[PDB]
């Protein structure tokens, strides 16, 4: 035993599954806002030695020795995460050893507030994201509201805006110590101004989690946050199509006469290492570095630029077959279908596209609060790193439309909601309808390339 | 723009750092207990297109849809968890979805524990981990002593062992709600049975954090915590020889006058790694984890734990053999844990000479040392260069660079007072940089002749 | 030494402050909202044996012997409690031990909630109370605010009635596990239907906290809190007119087919002892007991009947001499007058009428958010039962608006507030006008009879 | 309706009650360590015009006007409670605001800590107060337990004393933030300088709780906790003979390179009674507060607590020629902690037994009786008994009382297995309620010829 022996060699049932898998994303429309493929390249680099090193602490404040390179490694992803992002370095200090977007989250709660201290964020319904805080009405499910005390603020259910005004009366009474702006199941752009506003107000630190939106943030495509945000977390796939890691990016410098200075960095390190993570993921932080030098690049401004066009082109397509958009539209990747006028609910929505795979995923829509939910949320990242264009999209549309009327027949077929999951398998039209579509899905995608491995 | 570019034509500055890595590792004698060289075969299914699937929830209940692939990948690396380990799946469950050590343990207190309920562990410098708690005298320091109030059991100073004694001594006073039974610097077996004694007096969880020795537990090489302890918590590095993740163990079914009074661990621990403490699984690394757990199942494993075993009692017998004194007396696992204190130099001065000479070790607050800037001795472990097919004569021979290096470091504090100044003489004294240079020649040219696990060239 | 020896000959410095605050009472128009002069019936038993005895424990669950006649006293005091409000011994419990109002608020919280757990109460400037939660913009303050997440609610202060709409709407969101219905600066009924409404549909237990109205809800002159509220506290003196001490009312009996219990009486009566609380004090708990048998009196319902009347006359008289009154009027003991039109702050107002040995307090007015607060709070219980009668109140309102005229006067004559305050002291004018007003407020206030001893 | 009637016209039920506690009073022999007989000065200020004043705040910084004399009776108070403790008003303030005992010592706990913050007390069995922390097994009881986290330290079994070794080896570890020095069934006098370097050590705030021993401290009759404690809380009965209500003493001024650090307790022990805690000030207790600390700064008093120590050597040592052990084997305070295992009853039989012949005394677990429903022994005090003119002749009559009672118990007990089954013994066979009511009417005879402090009728 070497340990050089191929994966296809050693374990072949493993392997099987690995390529099950990657015909899967190859052959579905992947509609998933937060899902992207990942580049070769940093497939290479996250599948690597890089591994087998153990390198608690920062580079030169090692715990242990050889960590050389590493040591390279980890200083080159920061020099690239704030020149992808364009900050200054005399400004903006960055952490790369999140081992995702919620342990990023929870970094920046650990460093800069006390247990039990005020949260506030996204409501989950309304599109935010878990680590925001969320309690239901009878168990606290997110730990961000078991070791902080999370309010959460709404969208103006008339308008599917974030009701900054009610955020504003509701933080004066509240008194956060720090907001969250970010969204998973937002099409709109973030007011940072107005949240910074309200922050400076209330005397408390405005963090923006951009995780669904860093890479168009990147690209320069859209406003960035880090022009009002004290404290910026961020995912580093999603549109950013990295591996899965994440990013706590920070100010430095100076915040009678004397200067007060920006106190975040030793807090937001200390909590990463030693207060909450281990040994730092040296293999994701390399294929983080090699995605973020892919996002300086001018391929990037325009897959960027690409997703919000293809995205754009979803959505006038639904308007045009007579869906409805939360908030009438978008003007960054993805787009909240609302299927109630058409008759039929995200739940139903759902399965029926999968069967045909098409993988989107059901939405709350505003004024709804479900099993049901009434929804869908549509992403374009996925598909446009697939070289996807807007007659792609608009053909996506198309099937999508398709999956639609077959859910509403069997909606009239069934009663409740296992009725109408159980249909789609036992009787035989809906059965042979479902192929029908499910293949014309697939030679479709099939068609376009795939970043990765060609075999996994 | 494909994505499907080789990352040598996409990124030269990265490809180069990933080789000298490699070259690094390979020229090197890597003893941090710690470490482990992993194979190809895990390292491909980490680098997979597993990376570009959200699959939030568990198999079965998951948000999404299009998991069905990843259902099978998540369910048979539990599987190969409790097969790994020889657990029946109706006494056991296993949650493969903690991104590595430290999440997997802050997710068990946060499923068995309110905020601020009681927890004992060993004492950082008594060879505990920051996971187990860690307060100061004047910081809350790990997470753990934030969330939870922690009070530490310490090591009996005269036997190098832990107090059993004196830890249920302090928990009938403390009320612990948790014990963990783990350590990262602990060169003995643990009393699992006596741990078990103390918490079900105090009426405690029994938490098992077996990640240093996660490798040794599988291939029923030393006695299974699976035997006393209600969760076992463990990485998937470091004596697994597999990816960085983490795992929790669990016993469900039933507990015990009445029915049967059920364990209700398994809702509580999978609610806690999602939708609590974490997102997205890594299912890349999910499926390496599933790789290296299947590897653990086989007799290669046990001959290689085996190989652990030998290689650490070679490694302690050869190091008390020269002049060196070993903390506990011995080694019944895969580290050993040297006292520097009676040859004249410390950690500090020992690990900095080692690694200027690829040989890669580190610190360790020895039972006597309360400068902990200059520590004790070494903290010297066998898995990493067993893998490599080292065998107990190779290790001798690294007890011999080892002890040539620490005598360099000898000569070095004998004409230096202060650590800096130690330090900044390895670097331009002509006759200390050339010995140093001789002594890492003959280390690179001895290791390269090894093999090495995984790729070639990154 | 036989400890029987008399307070004027044992100790004669404490006894000259003992007659020189009895003549300042005597002496004084006593307009604190939440001042009253205790019964000399009460007093005797307040200052009895009964101080020397441990009674740690309850009725017949004592953990100490000889508790045999102090237990009679405990229960005594619980059958008077609930008669004093029409209670129904079935339906309602009674915890006689709190020490005041403040450690009967904090007892309620420590059984029913979890450190942290959430509360809602009308905040500190709208005319709440501390232990309600108050929090500064900077500090904690109460220890409601430390041990538990308190969140207040607001007036409206078009109207100066408390905001029912925006307490539903933020009570949704901030979801806290009781809510308080209680004010201490409030001249309006709350209304505890609506709150009861609030309360049951976020799951939280309504407290009424009646310490200000105590006394005319046992009257029958005003609506009862025990018809909507879980909970009741109360202080004992104010409106009660006994000493000071506490009481806690709660419910008893029934909240598939089963029958759901309250399960307030154990977790209440465990929070005051063991968790809080050490000996009772028997001898307040007797006093308490002598005022609450008064309080079943028909000659308490004329008394409280007229405590309202009077408040009713000042205001009326407020008015005519154009005077504002936040929420427009009273409905109850109270007057919370608005002198921000008539040219002077609470603060100037307060000082120039305790020269004149009229004691009132100022307050925060609705829209002022302060050293000179805008307003005053003037309270009709204590000269009430010094046998006050409205002309008498009308009179008070003259020798107020005297007072408010001097003050205006000397606001012309000085910049800052210690300059007005220097300038009643040491000019001469000042200081003999003040002198001639204080003289003739003096003469009227002692003609009327005064509760209590003759002596001290 | 004038409010100037009497209460013996007003409420003659009421008034009835009174006298009939005041006859039980007069007719008993008050045992209880923390019971006292205040003086009808005191009560004269307890019942006095002073209930009728709102004075929320402090002197010179009041939230309403009109509180002038109200002002001068708190800072007298204030300079009595300084006087009667042989206290520098440069060196200590005092807050005479805490309604009592219990709230004195919650206020303490939140001036100088964060909610969950480290606390350690004398256990409660072991003699400590509920006050200083005390979870059971399935509950936290104390208040002091819920808000803050608190970890008992224990008897040395063997001895009956504090073991002041295991605090030492406990503290180390549970890293408190405050530890408290005060007892409620404890016979000797606290090493408080071994308190203060235990503190001084782990960083750790000393607190003094000398409630039960408040007189004997201001007489300077046993040592006194203000040499080496940073803050002292106290009730104002007990052994002070006061009114129910409560002190913090704390020390302002400077603490001690650089400049003077100042201590900075007072403006936080000041802010948690008021506003944190507490609403208005019962001016009418700290007035009686006032009256009784200036008749502890007499010559009268220290006389008066030379007696109480007497009476209680005076009660052990008749104790011991009868047939009792008494725990740590003597008294240096004001009672005795007496063990009735080695004669065969238990407290709860002989409190009830001699309860039954107005003998009021208390239960406490003694250290031996697990069983702390049948608990070890009894805990009788001397300093009620003694304010009624007792001597030592008549505190041994008072022995003589107690053996018969228990004698009565011993073979009452004879005659039956459980406690309830005891209890209902002693009220129905008419030989052993006719014995008790023999028994009880000598008592009642002896204890009326003695003074009574208060007034004569209530
Ligand atoms: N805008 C937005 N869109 C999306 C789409 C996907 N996500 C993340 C998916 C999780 C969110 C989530 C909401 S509810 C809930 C939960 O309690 N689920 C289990 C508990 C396990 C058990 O009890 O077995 C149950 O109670 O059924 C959750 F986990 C988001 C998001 O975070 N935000
Ligand atoms: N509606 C209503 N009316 C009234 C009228 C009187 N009261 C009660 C009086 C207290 C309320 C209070 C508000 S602010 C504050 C405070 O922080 N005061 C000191 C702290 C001490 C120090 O720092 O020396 C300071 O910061 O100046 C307080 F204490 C009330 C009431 O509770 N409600
Ligand atoms: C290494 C280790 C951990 C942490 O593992 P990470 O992957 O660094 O989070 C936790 N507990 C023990 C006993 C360990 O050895
Ligand atoms: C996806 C996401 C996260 C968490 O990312 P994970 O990798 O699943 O931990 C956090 N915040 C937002 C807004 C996200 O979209
Ligand atoms: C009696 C006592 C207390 C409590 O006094 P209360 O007036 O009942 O609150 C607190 N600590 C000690 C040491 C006591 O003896
Ligand atoms: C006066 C009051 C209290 C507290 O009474 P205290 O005796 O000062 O403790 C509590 N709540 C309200 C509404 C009050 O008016």
């Amino acid at each position: 035993w070497t340990g050089q022996e191929s994966l296809s060699d050693s374990d072949p049932e493993m392997w099987e599954l690995l390529q099950r898998e990657k015909d899967r994303q190859c052959r579905g429309l992947e509609l998933i806002a937060s899902e992207n493929f990942c580049s070769r390249a940093a497939l290479e680099a996250l599948g690597s030695c890089l591994n087998n090193k153990y390198s608690e602490g920062y580079p030169g404040k090692r715990f242990y020795g050889g960590a050389e390179v590493v040591d390279e490694i980890e200083l080159l992803c920061q020099r690239r995460a704030l020149e992808a992002f364009d900050l200054d370095p005399a400004q903006w200090g960055v952490n790369v050893q999140p081992y995702s977007g919620s342990p990023a989250n929870l970094a920046v709660y650990t460093a800069l507030l006390q247990p039990h201290d005020r949260i506030m964020g996204l409501d989950l319904p309304d599109g935010g994201h878990l680590t925001h805080g969320y309690m239901s009405d009878v168990k606290r499910i997110s730990a961000t509201s078991i070791f902080f005390e999370s309010m959460p603020y709404k969208l103006n259910p008339k308008t599917g805006l974030i009701d900054y005004n009610q955020l504003a009366l509701t933080a004066r009474l509240f008194r956060p110590r720090l907001i969250i702006a970010g969204t998973s199941a937002y099409a709109r752009l973030i007011d940072y101004a107005r949240m910074r506003e309200v922050c400076d107000e209330v005397k408390a630190h405005l963090l923006a989690d951009m995780a669904h939106i860093s890479g168009l943030v990147a690209a320069k495509v859209i406003p960035s946050p880090f022009k009002h945000a004290d404290i910026v977390t961020t995912t580093t796939h999603k549109t950013l199509r990295g591996a899965r890691s994440g990013l706590i990016f920070y100010r430095k410098g100076v915040k009678t006469g004397r200067e007060i200075p920006y106190t975040f960095e030793d807090r937001i390190n200390f909590a990463v290492f030693p207060s909450l993570q281990g040994g730092p993921h040296n293999h994701a932080i390399a294929a983080v570095a090699v995605a973020l030098k892919q996002a300086c690049t001018p391929m990037f401004r325009e897959y960027s630029l690409q997703v919000l066009k293809n995205a754009r082109a979803m959505a006038d397509a639904l308007l045009e077959r007579g869906y409805s958009l939360v908030s009438g539209g978008t003007d960054n990747h993805l787009v909240l279908v609302d299927l109630r006028p058409k008759g039929l609910d995200g739940a139903r929505a759902e399965r029926v596209l999968e069967l045909v795979s098409i993988t989107a995923n059901k939405n709350t829509c505003p004024g709804d609060r479900a099993i049901t939910p009434g929804g869908l949320r549509l992403g374009a990242p996925a598909l446009t790193s697939r070289q996807f264009r807007e007659d792609d999209f608009r053909r996506v549309v198309d099937f999508i439309d398709e999956g639609v009327n077959i859910g509403l027949e069997v909606k009239s077929k069934t009663a409740k909601l296992q009725d109408f999951k159980s249909f789609l398998l036992k009787d035989s039209e809906t059965s042979q309808r479902l192929a029908n579509l499910r293949q014309r899905v697939e030679q479709f995608a099939r068609a376009f390339p795939m970043p990765g491995f060609d075999e996994h």
